[PDB]
């Protein structure tokens, strides 16, 4: 396959190839991930986990398959950071 891969602008792990920008071809050998070879792989079919915006309140967010995580600031409370102390 001779495309956006033949010159990969830029190769991230699920967040950034979520979509068509890849899926295996460029998203494998980008990342140390060794063992989320599998685990990536194997348990994602769900958008990253990331995909919808589970996190809120300006709160960021580590995806990674095996679920996600998030990250509320200085200030912001809930599972999704939902109760913006500030």
């Amino acid at each position: 396959a001779n495309s956006f891969l033949e010159e990969v602008k830029q190769g991230n792990l699920e967040r950034e190839c979520l979509e068509e920008a890849c899926s295996l071809e460029e998203a494998r050998e980008v990342f140390e991930d060794a063992e989320q070879t599998d685990e990536f792989w194997s348990k994602y079919k769900d958008g990253d986990q990331c995909e919808g915006h589970p996190c809120l309140n300006q709160g960021h967010c580590k995806d990674g398959i095996g679920d996600y995580t998030c990250t509320c600031a200085e200030g912001f409370e809930g599972k999704n950071c939902e109760f913006s102390t500030r």
